[PDB]
């Protein structure tokens, strides 16, 4: 069980942050590995990937993602000048995260189709402090635990309806938690 922070492990670049609260443990496994186990957490975000990300990596995952609550499993990453922190939602718990958000199109990629929503954090943590910044949704309507992001194709769609990213900061597969329980094992390549 590690730390939150940031660093590598067995080549992947990894991210763990939460907000302190408890219940929540984050462990890096061999090669892409990583799992998460918590229990009436409070925020975090975890998981393996690559630091910088590019805007046409193709992502594969696999293993188990099992919430109780509020939780997502995503491709997850930043990117600066613009802030924007942005999701390709591959399955959640008990919150659609684009629940109240305006749809912005649609995407069709990697056997589902994907609606596209941009929300905005006031005031929040990121990743050059408290700040108000933009986020990227893709939601995908087919939940699974495995499979392929072709990213590009999420990127371009977002481009087109406006919604640009500047330059690529991590990008990893997240779980992340909200006040929740959950187990999850995920394998990055
Ligand atoms: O020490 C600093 C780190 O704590 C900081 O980490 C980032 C903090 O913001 C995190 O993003 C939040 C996660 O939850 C969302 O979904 C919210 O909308 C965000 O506010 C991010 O995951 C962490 O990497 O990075 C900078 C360090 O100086």
């Amino acid at each position: 069980t590690i730390q939150p922070g940031t660093g590598y492990n067995n080549g992947y670049f990894y991210s763990y942050w939460n907000d302190g609260h408890g219940g929540v443990t984050y462990t890096n496994g061999p090669g892409g590995q990583f799992s998460v186990n918590w229990s009436n957490s409070g925020e975090f975000v975890g998981g393996k990937g690559w630091q910088p990300g590019t805007k046409n990596k193709v992502i594969n995952f696999s293993g188990s993602y099992n919430p109780n609550g509020n939780s997502y499993l995503s491709v997850y990453g930043w990117s600066r000048n613009p802030l924007i922190e942005y999701y390709i939602v591959e399955n959640f718990g008990t919150y659609n995260p684009s629940t109240g958000a305006t749809k912005l199109g649609e995407v069709t990629s990697d056997g589902s189709v994907y609606d596209i929503y941009r929300t905005q954090r006031v005031n929040q943590p990121s990743i050059i402090g408290t700040a108000t910044f933009y986020q990227y949704w893709s939601v995908r309507r087919n939940h699974r635990s495995s499979g392929s992001v072709n990213t590009a194709n999420h990127f371009n769609a977002w481009a087109q309806q406006g919604l640009t990213l500047g330059t690529m900061d991590y990008q990893i597969v997240a779980v992340q938690g909200y006040f929740s329980s959950g187990s999850a094992s995920i394998t990055v390549s």
